[PDB]
This record gives structure tokens, sequence and C-alpha cells, in this order.
């Protein structure tokens, strides 16, 4: 227990008392509205969203990073700081690697991870940066680019991924890069797609046939002209053309100004190419903020495409969940509590949604009474079922108040100097 | 004609001696370069573009529509304008109809053209307004309308635009419909796009066996949340879901802020769906100005696009060329002339690009000189080559200069009264 | 009474135990929360915002108009509507004239007006269209148009304007033009704004003393290129040139993609140049769709920005707000009702907020727990405080429900005709 | 000389006879239209824009960074580049300073540079990062960081900025800074700007007389909820708060999607605050590529508010050029060598301009011949007269093309480290 359970124990029974009242009248509200408070909750504690082990230490700009205490050290101290998030959240079970950045012994991160009670989600592999002691480098490119013995080299390490993701029980491979151009002509835009298709399919050969294999489209960043996988136009043709173990990662802050991406959700799960999605919130481009941070009621559209695809009849729809988030100027571990507390949130909002008369007015056309019906579960303050299921299962009635009187950071900062 | 032949002949005789002198000044230019300015020219001679003849009228904004002299009003008065954008460019030779606006007798439409020596190029269907009575509004949406009947009777227009394209000549109907909410909650995404899909695959069953489909993507207005067949993706799911004659039309101006859309059309014609352009250009959203007006390079990067398609013989590439604009503060029939140019300026430029030496830059990524061989094309003044392939083709050096000496804009300003 | 009382009374009565059940269980949060329900129902009942006469029309794009039943054929029929709006949500006292569309002997305006209940708050010009008999035409602009004698034709009508808001008891004229380019080079950037400076201090020169005149500024449409009035800062610009009685109105959908609006309205504040803002909710660019229906946080936010301002104690700071909506595929009453009931929801949450701890955050940057310290107020649903505003002021507890039982649209749908031309 | 002159010599010798072609045939077209091609030559050649000492280096992402071979190890090494810009393009005479990046001993600056033939531009200072042995972080912000000590420490280091340019003859300085925040709440926009605003005050003051104090607004990057600093509009309100010596700099890739800068420009030069341009391209957000690769039209259009202005007579104004850009995927050289030629050919361009025609067609409101009047100038193949100007004033033909016969690449890989990841 990176928490002194006493500590939990002790911050819960302070507010017990206030949580019983909030949740009881949250129960009759949703009572008289025909819900069953207890079916939420019980939903509730059981969606779980991947943190991901380069979010658990600060992160930084191409200007600059600025640390705060106690910066985990590696891999194994990033499990540590993950194994607080889950014991309070109890929403994030299992964390996502990244390759070479956690490189180490996959025994021991599976050792590290049972004893801390995580497991692993789908590896992510690393052909944007160049590491020591490779031959060729991905300036240029990678997967796509256009020497022959670059795009090998690039598909060895993807290989070798899915080789230390098998040894710690994931069960996927997400598959991002930067690959694209920063001026016009630079890239032949057919060959270089053509390239990368090539490349992928030599990736989906070596895809063992219980993992799945994810691309995740982004518009820019680091090309500022082009990008190979631009968007999810492009990443549908990828999928389609490897096979169905390849389907599309939606990651939030990866879409042009002003998209409309419940729709691009929608889209996806309709054709069956809905891999998973990429948490976080944004303003301006991809900021990798905390989730429903920013814009909170879109968070809670897409939660309602996944949960309407229930309601339409979609069978074993179960899209991988994980938090792609960049924590600049706050405790990382705070930031990565509430983000997955308002993904929780969404989620909780979407189940409220009278589904029945939301279809009646969008068949009568009444725009006005279907908006509202949206919103009428949106508007709800759910967080007493979010702090009630937390509870229930072992976690804290307010995450971050106990993680402060845990006086945990502190702790990290000591043993960390 | 429209313009007196010996206005034509005057106007090209007072600019042929200033236009001898830049078309062989950048014939050695090009010369130098490896290129013949002949071999460009015969290219330029034979890129067409199809004008709206909802374009030759002034257009207007959801506040307003300031008229100008002699406006067209009917399709007769609008093919009649159409003509002296044919004759003075030469470049489009083709003329798009949009139902109702243009319904009129089959057989006297193709009679008209004919006498103007117009063609007619892809049919375009109206299901985003309400005609006069008409049994079912389209407030709601169209083809993708919850209500059976309203959907029945989108098809049903549809099938009448193929009819009336069938009798003139046409071999294409392009579908752009306004579907979609203005509200989250209001249209249930999936279920709305399974009902265009159903309602398009009757209306592909009434395709003869040459002729297309093109469904056109828009990412919103009038649908200000969201729209049925909002981008590029849905579209193509269009395309491959209803079959061979169903490819995908490109506006210009209906992407998010930011997009690259030449790519998108790489992609298109790399899985054999690109159906066709709309030119316009913008800056703010589809703003429907005229193209190359406001970024000239992105019109030619989208040719480069094509070019290329062209020179690696690239399977099924036969995309459809289309102005789609609105003319809300100039004379609608020189913003065609001037846009049909754009369109040939663009594209002779890209057939400037040396490919041989851009692959070369690709394959060993010099972006510096891989971007630098686009700009020595993209720099290039090749108004002489535009201005030849009108001179020797029976158009004017100068367009807009001879529209204006000719005087026509008075002319049918005495024939067509002014509301006011 | 546009509706009929026993009506409201019938449906109010149908929704009390429910309404003080939520209320109740509400004000016990709340109080928990170290925070008196009651303080901010007080303030929440008491805040208004105006209606604009042209938004319970219905409105349509370039495309195309689809009109529903009972369109008002003038401003009386819309000045009813618009009762039927106040008596309902309580919130929306007061009406926004634009002329010429609702041209009509200010006697006569101002007698119905009070009738109703209804008073009438800024003036709103249109030289963004032509009217009939007029001697120039605004298609290439109108207060900073080449030709004087066009600009002087604009300077006029708002002078009109001025007369006839001076008669029925306004006391500010809103100003929003076309006026721009949609080509490079078609007008000269400097030059067409001197114009336009020009003409608004002509226009101010007609102002009483107690009004106010404010520019509004807008990033595109009808321009396509450029836009004199463009942006806040050209807007800010406008305002310091003109005079202590000039000021600028912020209109949420007006700006660029991605701009941080409330940053804007924190700026103009804090240089006294905030005159108004006009609400309505947008995903793509100016889509005057109703207020919070697309981002409920953005509209939290920028309520935030004008409650800090009442806690920062700024002085003379007394923005005149308005909804400025076009409803194409709803009752145009309904959406402003729902509107009107949003704006005072986001106003409600931002009394909520916790500002000494918030400012006790910002101070130590505790990012986090400051943007939890307004998350707590956004999140807490203050349905039961609007709801219980409107009972104590003889409004509805459910509007919208209310007006369908009334069945005011299938009433005034027989007494109105529709346009046949 | 960083180039042999022979291999200069030699590679003009080459590119002479075609040159001479086209130079007489675009001066012939330029004579029938009433148009010295000698006078636009003359000015071209005294077109000068700063180029950034940090620029000569690989930049990199956030995700990465792929140095290539020769990377200059300090300033002393990237001035040595910076002359290779100069003497090829002869459109690069002075260098813009980073400290502490070029922090070194100014007497030795000042010397190197008057043996490479370089000046030196506005001084840049760096609060956006923290350095070694730094008492306070700025991860928090600087000049507007609610820590008194810290912007304190911020100010210093700017006023250590003027000292080290007034010893190697600088006389402006840029102020850029990231703060801002990342969350609702987390920062008062108000308060913030305040502090921002006293803080620049002090900064002022320590200016010289005869030096320029130019803020750069952005609108995200760093921060990505909000920026003190992040648009035109607050800017403006800097410059005026702060006095005559300060002015707006203008980075073309720091506005929101779809904005018109050109208009920008002209409302700053309007109102005298034009202190200077960062040119560099870009299509999605700050993207710093190479000027004009991107949006060639937009480019010029800026050149044609400046160029109109230049030509109105506008007495005093002399905006500071500066490119600012980051080189990720090209030699850094070649790639400001190629930008500065961008810049230059868009002010020839706009030189082309035919301003009295342009005035006409803009009175009379004829928008289709005001649009062609710019683009019958744009549409000019200007290289000849570009090519000329170098030619005839010690630079080369074909810059990039005498850069790669020198070797100076290969060169300067061999007298300097490997660098790595
Ligand atoms: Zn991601
Ligand atoms: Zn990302
Ligand atoms: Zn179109
Ligand atoms: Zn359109
Ligand atoms: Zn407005
Ligand atoms: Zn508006
Ligand atoms: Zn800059
Ligand atoms: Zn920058």
């Amino acid at each position: 227990f990176r928490i002194a359970q006493d500590v939990v124990a002790r911050e819960n029974d302070r507010r017990a008392s206030a949580l019983k009242e909030d949740y009881e009248a949250l129960g009759a509200n949703l009572a008289r509205r025909g819900v069953d408070i207890e079916a939420v909750t019980a939903k509730v504690e059981k969606f779980f969203v991947a943190v991901p082990s380069w979010g658990v230490g600060t992160g930084g700009t191409r200007f600059a990073r600025f640390p705060g205490t106690g910066e985990p050290r590696g891999i194994f101290d990033k499990l540590d700081d993950c194994a607080v998030i889950q014991q309070l959240t109890r929403a994030t079970p299992n964390v996502s690697l990244h390759i070479p950045w956690d490189k180490a012994d996959p025994k021991e991160l599976k050792a590290r991870g049972d004893a801390l009670g995580l497991g692993f989600d789908a590896m992510n592999s690393n052909t944007f940066s160049d590491a020591p002691g490779q031959a060729h480098s991905y300036k240029y490119g990678s997967l796509s680019h256009t020497n022959a013995a670059t795009r090998a080299q690039a598909v060895e390490h993807n290989l070798e991924c899915i080789e230390i993701g098998k040894a710690i029980g994931s069960k996927a491979l997400t598959v991002w890069i930067g690959d694209g151009s920063n001026f016009p002509g630079q890239s032949n835009f057919t060959r270089a797609f053509e390239r990368y298709l090539s490349a992928m399919a030599e990736i989906y050969k070596g895809l063992p046939d219980d993992w799945k294999l994810f691309s995740e489209h982004k518009m820019y960043e680091p090309a500022f002209y082009s990008t190979v996988v631009q968007d999810w136009g492009t990443n549908y043709l990828i999928a389609q053309t490897l096979g169905p173990k390849a389907q599309c990662l939606v990651d939030l802050g990866h879409h042009a100004p002003n998209t409309n991406i419940e729709m691009i959700v929608a889209r996806l799960i309709q054709f069956g190419k809905l891999g998973g999605f990429h948490f976080n919130d944004s303003k301006y481009g991809d900021d990798d903020l905390d989730a429903g941070a920013i814009e909170p009621y879109r968070l809670f559209l897409v939660f309602n495409e996944l949960v309407d695809a229930e309601a339409r009849g979609v069978k074993g729809f179960h899209p991988a969940h994980m938090i792609d988030q960049s924590h600049n100027v706050t405790d990382p571990i705070e930031s990565l509590i509430n983000s997955a507390n308002e993904i929780r949130r969404a989620y909780a909002q979407a189940l409220l949604v009278d589904r029945a008369a939301l279809s009646g007015y969008q068949e009568d056309n009444d725009a006005l009474m279907a908006t509202e019906t949206l919103k009428r579960a949106y508007r709800t303050d759910v967080e007493p079922i979010l702090a009630e299921a937390r509870r229930r299962t072992g976690g804290a009635v307010d995450p971050v108040a106990t993680y402060r009187a845990s006086g945990y950071r502190a702790r990290v900062a000591a043993e960390r100097p």
C-alpha cells in the first residue's frame, strides 16, 4: 500500500456523513427520474482507464521542462506512483508502457506490477526519436522512411515491443509516429503512405493472433506540413487494409480545430474500427491537458456515443481506454487522479441518458427536447456516485484530499533527492 | 456570338505585340530549363473546368444580396452569360445545371446549349431547400430524414435529375445535402448515416451504365453541430459502400481550418474515389470566393497532386472539374473568367515541375531542394502561355479587358430589367 | 397575460413536490459548502438579459429558411411573443429593437411594451442590407463606404435609431456592420477604418448624456477576406478613440477558432470598455446557436470573469446583456426560453465559486485546486435555484413544458398569415 | 570570408549568361509596365533582415531533436555560420542574440562581428526556461509571476540583456515570455496582466533613450489555456501603456487560425506601434517554418502593407525585421538563406504594385481589378532582380548552389564535434 490504509480510512470517515447525505439525495432524485442509482454505481466502479507511465513524471514543451520534487527516476518509480492513483481512484488498474523509455527486465516489471496490484495495457513503440546505438536515424521518418533499411529497423523495434508486452501480459500494440513532412514537395504523399502500409503489414505479420494493432492519427506535430497518418480517414484506410486485428485509436487532441470528434467515434464504431481512445483535453492543439479540464461537455458527448452503441445493440463492444496526457504545471499524480475521475464522471452521466425519450425526440425531430434530454443527464452532479464507488472499492472519497493528507509527495521527495 | 468577333480580334491585336515578347521570353527561359513551352501550351489548351449556372448571377449571404445590373434571371439568360466565359477563356465548354433552379424543357435546354457551343457537366440535385407545393419539407433533412416519405421524395427528385441529365448529355449526378443537426442529441449520428446510405443506394440503382454519382462532403453549414457527410472519411465510406460508379467530390472550402487538402486529394486518388473537384478559394469557411484569390499556392499544390497522378498513370484517375463559387461583390462573369484563368494558371505551373529532379530530392530526403523544385515551377509567370492558348483557340489575350471593351454588361443590362 | 395564469399555476403545482425535494437537497449540500442558497437565488432572480426582437422569428442560412407556424408578422407580434418568454422565465423584461425592421410609431411601441410589462434595451441599426427608397446601396459598405454620401446616409440612419430609442426608453445604440472586403487589395485597411471612425464620431455627437454607443466586432461574414471591425483589438481602438460613451460589445460566436474569449472580456473590463455581451453558442463560426448548447463550460467561464469584476470591486461596470441568436430548427420562443435559462444557469454557477479559496490557490500557483475550485461550482446542478427563482417571480417551474401546455403556438398560428411571396 | 571568393566568383560566372537573359527580359517587361527595373533592384539590395543566432543550429520539437553534422557549439560558431548567410545573400548583415544562450565577453562578440562584417540587432531575453544556479523558477511565470522576488529576478535579467546590448551595438530588447496558464482559474487574467505591466515598466525605465522595447504576443505555447500577451490587442495595450519607446512585434506564426495578419500590421502602423516582424511560415500553429514555404501570398500581402506605408511617406518608419524560425529537417544555413531570399522576394514584388491604379480601383469599389492589380505584381518572377542584387553586392547568383559547391557544411562538420540524439 503506497498510501497508508489508516490514512485512507481516516479521510473517508471524515467525509462519510456528507457523502451519505449527497448519495441518498441523488438516489431519491434519480428514483424520481426512474433510475436506480445502485445500477449506475455498479457500472461506474467497473469502468477502467489505463494510466500512461510517461505521464507520471512532469512533462515539458520544446521551450522548457520544470520538474517538481520527488520526480520518478525510472519505470519502477513510475509504477510506484501509478499504484497511488489506482489505490485512491480504483479506476486505473492498468499501466501503459512506452519502449525504450521503460525498458527493463520484463520479469521484474511484471513482478512489481503484481505486487502493486497493477496490470499493463497496450504497448507503445517509439520511432519518433533516436535511441543510442541505433543504426539509422528517424529524422526523415521511420515506418514510411525512403530508406528500406530504416523501415526494417522500425519494424524490428515494434516487434521487440510485442515481445516485451507478451512477458508482462499486454495484448495490444499502439503505433504513433511523427512521420510526415515540413515542406511541400519534401514527400510524395502517396509513396510515403504506400511505404507506411508495407511496413505496417510486416508488423501485422508479426502480430500475435491474440493481440490488436492500434494506429493513431494526428493532424500535425512533429510534422508541420503533412503527416502520413493525419486523420481518421487515413486511419480507417490503414485498419481496413491491414486486417481485422488492426483498429483505429482516437486521441482527443489530435484533430483539426472545431472537428466534431464524437461523430468520428460513431463512424468508426459503425464500421468496427474503433480500437480505443487516448483521453486528454485541449484548447489550441495537442495540448495534452487533464481530461475534461477545458471541454467537459465534449468528453460527455464522446461517452454518449459509446453508451449509444450499447443501446443500439452493438455486442461485445469494449474499446480500449487510456489516458495520454502531459503534466507541465501540476503534481502529475494529482492530475492523473482527477482526470480518471473526470472520465468516470462523463461515463456516469452518459449512463443517465433516457435513451427511450431521446429516441422519441429524434424520430419526431424535436431538436430542443432531444438536446435537453442529453443535458438533463450531463447537468446531473454524479460526484456522489463516483465517491461512493471509490469508497466501496477501497479507494478514497476525495482522492486528492487523501493524497495530500498522506504527504506522499513530500515522502518521495525525500526518498528521491 | 455573345461577344462580336471583331471586338475579340481588335482587343487581341492591341495586345499581340506585348504577348509576343513575353511568350518568346518565357519560351527562352523554359528552354534553358529543359522545358518546351509549346508542350505546356498543348496541355493547357485541353484543360477544361465546368462553370456553374448559378454562378453567373450575383450571390449573397444570409444578411443580404446586392444584385448588379443585367442580372441573368432564367437558365436561358444564364447560358447566354456562360457562353461569354467560354468564348473568351475557351476553358469552360461545359455548364453544370442545378434542379429545380434550371428546370426547363430538356429539348429546349439541349438546343440552346448546342447553339451557344456549350455542353452540360454533372447535374446537381437540390434537397437543401423547399420548393413551392412540395409535399414534405427538408427542414430536418432529406435523404437522411427520419420520415420515410420525406426520404422517398428526396430520392425521387434525384432520379428526376438523372432523367433530365440523360436528355441533355450529362453523365453524372452530384449530391450535396445540408442534412445534419444544430444540437447535440438532435440526431443519432449512426442511424442518420444508415438512412442516408440506404437512400443513396436507391439513387445509385437509377444510374445508367456510363454515369457517376458524386457525393460531396462539407464540415458545416447549413448544419452547425453535425453534418451527415461532414468530411472525406465519411465520403470515402459512402463511395466504397455504394459501388464503382460512386466517387467523392472535393470542394476546396469545405474543410476544417488548416486542413491539408492536397493530401486528401492524393488519398482519394490512390484509392480510386476522386470523383471531381469544386474549385473556389477561402480564408475562413466555405467563403466560395474566386479560385486562387486568397491562397494561390494551395491551388498549385492541389494541381501538383493531379499532375503527379497523371505522370505515374494512376489507375482510375479521371476527376471532373467544376467551379462552385458565389460572387457577391463583382461582375459574376468577370470573376468566373479570372477564376477559370487561375485554375489553368495553377495547372500550367504544375506542368512545369521537374518530376525527375523532385523524385530524386524526395528519395534523398533533401527537403529544401524538393520544396525549391516546386517553387521554381510555381514562381514562373505562365500568363503568356494561358494568353497564347486563348489567342490560338478563338479566345481573348486579356479576357476581362475584352469583356469590358465589348460592353457586354451594359448590353444585357438594357435587355434585362433591374428590379429597381 | 399571454399565457393563462391557471395553466402556469397548474404546471407549477404539478412540479412543486419534486422542486421542493431538489431545492432543499441542494440547499443542504451548498450549506455544507458554506454557501447560502438563499443568497444565490436572490441574485439569480434579479439577473436579466435582453431578448432580440428579431429572435422570435425563425431564422435561416444563405441556402434556405424553413419557417414554422405563427411567424410574427411585425414588431407588435414580436413584442407579444417576447412577453411570453418574460412571463415564463422572468429573465427577459427588456427587448432589443432593430431598425428598420421594427420601425413604427415610438408612442405605440412604448404603449405595447408597458401594456405587456416589457422595457426596451439597446437599439440596433441596420446598414448591412438595403432598405427601400434608399438613395445609396450598402453593397460595398456603409459607415466605411468610400462614397461620403453613403456614409452620411448610414450616419443619419443611426441618428434616427437614437431618436426612436429616446422615445421608448432605450439608453444605447449597438452598431454592427458587415463592412469589409472579399478580396486582397479591394480595400485599403487603414483608410476604410479611418472612414468608419469618422462616421462613428458623427454618430457619437448625437448621443444623449446618459447614452452609450456600442461597436461590435466580427472576424468574418458577410465579408470573407477582411472586416473593418474584425476583432476586439480594433474594437478597443474604436471605443478609446470615440470617447467615454463608446464601449465594446462582445458576441460569443464572432471570434477566430480557439480564441480565449473569456480573456478578451477580462481585458475590456480592465480598461473600462466592456459595454455589453451578445450571448449565443457555436462550434464552427458565427452559428448563433442556443446559448450553452455546444460549450456550456465556456459560457460559465465568461460569467466567471463577469462575476470576478464585481469581486475585484470594479467601478462603473454595468454591461448590457443581450441574446443574439438565430433559431433555424426549433420553435424560436422555446429556444430563447431555454437559452435565457442557460445564461442564468452559468451566472448562478459563477456565483457559487469560492473566490476566497480561488484567490488563495492562484497566489500559491496551485493550478489543480484552482481549476477544481471552479469545477466544484460548474459541476453543481443549479436547476432548482433557477426553477425557484421563476416560481417566486411569477414564472414557470418548467418554462417550455408550460409553454407547450398552453397551446400558445397553435393559437398564434391561426392569427398570423405567413409569407406567400 | 567564410566562403572562398573564388568559389563565389566561379559559381556566379557559370550562371551569369542566363541571369543576363532573365534580367534583361524582365527589365523589358517591367518597362512595358512603366517600371524601371533598376529602381527596384537598388531598393532590394538595401533591404535587410536580422538572422537569429539560435536559428543556425538544428531545432527540435517536444518529441525529439535530430541534429545534423557540424552543429555550432556556441555563439562564436553561430556567428561564423551567420557570416555565410550574409556573404552569400547580402540580406542579413545583423544577428539577433539570445541571453543567456549567447552569453560571452561583449568585446569578443563585437570583435568577431566586426571581423565577419556582422552587426547585432535586437537583444532577446530568456525567462521562459530556468538556467543553472537560478534562485527562482519560471515554471509558473516570470515577469507576471505571483512572487515578487521572481518578477524582480526576471526584470533584472532583462536589464542585464540591455547592458550586454549597449556594449555590442544593439538598440532594442525583444521580450517574449511563456507566462500564462494551462487551466481555467489557475491565473487571474487581470491581476497577472497588471503584474506584467508593472514589471515591464521597470524594464522600460532602464531602457536607453535611443532604444526600443518590443513585446511579442503569442496565442499559445508554452501556456495551453491562456497567455498573458496572447494577441495584438493586449500587445497594443502594453505598448501604449509603457511609452513611446515601447512597440509591438508581430511573429507570423503566433496568431489564431485564419487570422488576417496583414490587417494587424496595418492597424499597428496606423497607431504607430509596429515595432517589427519575426518572419517564418506555418500551416497549423507556431510551426516556425521557412518563410514563404507554406503561404507565399500571405507574406507578399504583409509586405504590401509595409510598402504602402513606405510609399505613402510616413517618416521615421523603420520597423525591425527579423527571421525567427526553427530548422528541424534541413541545413539551417540553407533554410535561412532561402528564407531571407523569400523575404526579399515578397518585398520586391510589393514594390511592383501600381499604387495609383490600386488606389483608383479601391475608390471605385472595383474589387476585381483591385485584387488583380496586386496579383500582377505578385505573379511577377523577381528572381532575376534578387540574383542581380546579390551579384552586384558581392553575393551569389544562386546562394544555395554556391553554398553546396563550397562544401562548407562538410568543412565545419570536420572542425566541430559530432552531435548526439
Ligand atoms: Zn496519444
Ligand atoms: Zn499526442
Ligand atoms: Zn460545392
Ligand atoms: Zn459550398
Ligand atoms: Zn451580435
Ligand atoms: Zn453575428
Ligand atoms: Zn518570435
Ligand atoms: Zn515563436
